[PDB]
């Protein structure tokens, strides 16, 4: 075929009832994903490509960094609280690989200072038990399905995208692949 099992995307035998929609893992220490983000803009063009109502989440994972991987997958639950992923994602990437000048949750704390949002209202959340289940919820999908390595890409619970099997000389060509391999199999 032109999709194949194996090649653009493999099939998961232990399938995640209930999964969201599209569902993509990174970490801010994850080198392929400061590019997917920073250089590619993945996440957006699937969008851009995605069907009318279909759902995307994105979730930060622990394996990473130790302890301040941990506190980044904490303040990303802090970032989906208050909606605000748009504008600590390029900072927290720069601040982790880039300047290095991430190196505690207070440093992961003055990132969200700067792009505006209040002190007293990141602390609040920070603390927050509505904070502590969306850690929670992004360590049950990470969990559900198998997740040792990033970036990662699961549909409807069921497949997870291969970019190994897609050309890489041209970058444009890459993510239009990616895209296309996703909404083919969102319709599947």
């Amino acid at each position: 075929a032109q999709y194949e099992d194996g090649k653009q995307y493999t099939t998961l035998e232990k399938p995640v009832a209930g999964a969201p929609q599209v569902l993509e893992f990174f970490s801010f220490f994850c080198p392929h994903c400061y590019q997917f983000e920073e250089v590619l803009h993945i996440s957006d063009n699937v969008k851009k490509k995605l069907p009318e109502g279909v759902k995307m989440t994105k979730y930060h994972v622990n394996f990473m960094g130790g302890d301040l991987g941990k506190d980044l997958t904490q303040a990303w639950a802090v970032a989906m609280a208050l909606g605000v992923e748009d504008k600590v994602t390029v900072p927290l990437f720069e601040g982790v690989q880039k300047t290095q000048t991430i190196r505690s949750a207070s440093d992961i704390r003055d990132v969200f200072i700067n792009a505006g949002i209040k002190g007293e209202e990141y602390d609040a959340a920070w603390n927050s038990f509505v904070v502590k289940s969306l850690v929670a919820q992004q360590e049950k999908a990470a969990a559900d399905v198998q997740l040792r390595g990033v970036p990662a890409m699961f549909v409807n619970g069921k497949y997870q995208l291969n970019p190994q099997g897609m050309d890489t000389s041209n970058m444009d060509v890459f993510v239009q692949q990616y895209a296309d391999t996703v909404k083919y199999l969102s319709e599947k």
